């Protein structure tokens, strides 16, 4: 029968490569609590980025460039914290 599921890569900017399942009929604020909870880092200090640019909350599976298994920049100014 039918199915939708691809997972997608993050990059941290300590350099740490982390895979998430994720849905196209999902949206990059969900993808974000989700990768907050993996590890534990603030969704709202972290932000997306593609070729150098940033990627909104609804830039990721509406988009159309949600697949099994991409390759995104993710940044994120802790400095210091969970």
């Amino acid at each position: 029968g039918p199915l939708g599921s691809m997972q997608i890569f993050v990059k941290t900017l300590t350099g740490k490569t982390i895979t998430i399942d994720v849905d196209h009929a999902d949206t990059v604020g969900a993808v974000k609590a989700k990768i907050y909870d993996k590890e534990g880092i603030p969704p709202d200090q972290q932000r997306l980025i593609f070729g150098g640019k940033q990627l909104e909350d609804s830039n990721a599976m509406s988009d159309y460039n949600v697949q099994k298994e991409s390759t995104l920049h993710l940044v994120l100014r802790l400095r210091g914290g969970v």
